[PDB]
């Protein structure tokens, strides 16, 4: 089949329109190794995109593959039994590694993750509220704990990355609060920020929970909190087997062990073959220079694209680490714009602007992300002068602090909508009707 | 590693639940296994009667299955900056043209969001609040929670216990309001007629009727409840889907699943290849004449062995249901899990709960090496229990079926002054509340 055949079939079947198809590239991909990817009919791109960030080592990497296809052939999938060899293999070598994992359980998905390590915090601490700040799923407390504000339906409250108002928050109601869960955005905030939330949070007993789904293995070989960032409960999930299934909630001894009466189940979790995935991965991640290597293919693509930019004279910012960093651009028209014309030269550019290098580029496939880009920038500047700045300048603060919002829901103003926010959202939950909670396992009541 | 001992001294350091991993479980692990037999980390040999907690409906290493997805895996690749593929096609191809309610099909990884998928796209094709639901859909708050009789307003959830009354009089109440029917089947104390009165009641108010299949879908029918000829707008599969690989599916009528783009349903993993090249192996499997017969065979051989042996022990029992998902219900709730805990003994996972799940892979030799081990299991716990295995004769009471429907399901089956206030207390709770307080929707509905 061809593109178009696949997409009517497609249509009639599987697809959402948006999410599926007119959302992203006009290819369907068949096959893909290393950093490479080849669609229906034979055309080969690189990908930036990481499988949206599933994939950290590269696609097919033969170290995972050999691991997962020798747990299938030779042992089984899914047992009788929720232990097995490699998953306690697995917890041992990250209890090993991170220094906030006594214990860690698995799961899934990272929205399933993500839902864990909150049931498991009100299940240890007895509390009812969590303090939220960026995407944690799509359930809809973890979308709704996005924006700034509390629902009393959920139990959460949003903080919209502001410290201000976490420490208000904390000051007004912290023995009500269960848990903080953040995911680190580490381009607007340096890691000084994370240190300043976990110590407020221990200040007031509260544990400090932080969502790795995406930074785990892109900000740094062990996330964010390898970098020095205490934490009492860390999940992960995307590339902790390659692209394979998997999440992971680590943490302190007492939180995990809530797990009993919490009620947290699933038939998968004790699916072995993409834990002998991960560990796989965390060898490869350790062995020396691999990271290093990677992270200068990361340095490479950023430096190319931020110079090819300016030289057009767009306002821009490139930034952030070298496995997630973020291209900002003065619109969110210009991106989707290039990228969709790159296509056309063989690159999967992240559409979101955040570039995924994987560990198998080498210097070759940047290059032929970065000509690809100067050749779909120069297009689309010359075909649409409208929809570029070219003047040479910086882009506004205005325009930075507006993406923040728009993009994670970071609320980095100190101005007067800001503040009443955060005064609005303190006063509903000091004043609200406190025989209405949501439904909790175990029940607080 | 090496054996029991040291495994879970070692999980109890890093991971290990200690009830749900090690105390609730048969003192083994299961290192490797292949068909309907497992061996565990000191070579021990044992019938699987549980089915890998009925994530499995083939058998271990299945070859076809093993096939089909480690060629996925070794020769194109795992989880593409794609979300389509040419084996999701393919498998929603061969899942509309299998099953009548389906149209359209979305895949995810667990049941759990399976089922919180359905809901999701049933208030997002709806517009409407509230879901009535029976049964366990995961493990969820909500999901918990609408297992029992009553209703959550943090959460918009109904639970109605399987009470036809209960549905009727709620539907003409408030059925306006009603997103969807959420039913988990139950099928040793219902027949399929109650969950088609069920499906008719809901498309007497445009209400979607959805069955969680995500247990019966491959042991009621190797086309579930659904194919058996119980009309829905949903079906949600998951348990057996893929032989033991993590997949769900929600599979239904048109403008339900095209809500997917509205509600925000999304996940990393919904688009991995492999197990969707599982599933389709699986589908070849059960489709594959006289296969799915052979297993229903081998699963009526099983359960006339042990309804036979205990009623040859004079312990008054239960033993029903479909051949591929049959319970063994006995006068008490303790004596099942002590004789399936001395058959471990003997080389036997029976499933501790009573519902016992034969696989494709089993053959008479399987099956009776478990009759044999749950007949000196039953002998010995009768010797040793008296306090536990009667040994008289006669039928289980009313009272004891219809308070472990009550336990087992939270089935509702009693027509008395108790459950009829139940009914009414619930409809004014939910009719008389403060329409202001909404549970937090995508997309909003408030
Ligand atoms: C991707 C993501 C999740 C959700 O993980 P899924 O596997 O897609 O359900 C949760 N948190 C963060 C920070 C993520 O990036
Ligand atoms: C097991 C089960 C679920 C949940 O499936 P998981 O994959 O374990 O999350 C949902 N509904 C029913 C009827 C089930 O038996």
């Amino acid at each position: 089949m061809n593109y178009r055949e696949l997409i009517e079939r497609a249509r009639r079947t599987t697809a959402a329109e948006e999410y599926d198809i007119s959302g992203r590239y006009p290819s369907v991909i068949a096959h893909a190794e290393g950093a490479w990817m080849t669609d229906l009919s034979g055309n080969r791109y690189v990908d930036l995109t990481g499988a949206d960030a599933a994939v950290i080592l590269g696609y097919r990497h033969p170290a995972v593959n050999e691991a997962i296809t020798r747990q299938i052939r030779d042992y089984g999938t899914t047992f009788a039994s929720t232990l097995s060899v490699p998953r306690v293999e697995l917890a041992e070598r990250m209890c090993e590694r991170y220094e906030c994992a006594e214990k860690v359980v698995f799961h899934k998905t990272g929205t399933e993750g993500t839902a864990m390590a909150v049931r498991l915090a009100r299940a240890a601490t007895g509390r009812e509220l969590v303090l939220s700040s960026g995407y944690h799923g799509w359930h809809e407390w973890q979308m709704a704990g996005e924006e700034f504000g509390y629902q009393q339906s959920t139990g959460v409250v949003g903080f919209g990355y502001n410290e201000k108002a976490l420490a208000k928050m904390l000051e007004a109601f912290g023995e009500q609060v269960a848990g903080v869960i953040v995911s680190p955005e580490v381009l607007y905030f340096d890691l000084d920020h994370y240190r300043r939330m976990s110590a407020l949070c221990a200040r007031y007993d509260v544990p400090f929970m932080l969502d790795e789904v995406y930074t785990g293995f892109r900000a740094g070989p062990k996330g964010v909190h390898g970098l020095g960032v205490p934490a009492d409960v860390v999940v992960l999930g995307k590339g902790l087997a390659n692209g394979h299934s998997l999440a992971a909630v680590m943490g302190r001894r007492d939180i995990i062990d809530a797990y009993d009466v919490s009620g947290i189940q699933g038939t998968y979790t004790r699916e072995v073959p993409p834990m002998a995935a991960a560990l796989a991965v965390f060898e490869v991640l350790d062995t020396p220079g691999v990271y290093e290597h990677a992270e200068a293919m990361g340095r490479r693509l950023a430096d190319g694209m931020r110079e090819i930019l300016t030289g057009e004279g767009i306002p821009n910012w490139v930034g952030g680490p070298a496995l997630m960093f973020d291209v900002v651009l003065p619109n969110d028209d210009l991106g989707w714009e290039i990228y969709k014309t790159a296509h056309d030269f063989g690159v999967y550019f992240e559409d979101s602007g955040t570039q995924l290098v994987t560990a198998a580029f080498d210097e070759a496939a940047v290059d032929h992300a970065l000509t690809a880009f100067r050749k779909a920038t120069r297009q689309v500047v010359a075909d649409r002068p409208d929809i570029a700045p070219t003047s040479g300048g910086e882009l506004t603060e205005e325009r930075k602090l507006d993406f923040a919002e728009e993009a994670f829901g970071g609320l980095l103003r100190d101005d007067e909508r800001t503040n009443a926010l955060i005064d609005e959202t303190i006063e509903k939950v000091v004043n609200r009707d406190r025989s209405i909670k949501p439904v909790l396992f175990p029940a607080q009541n």
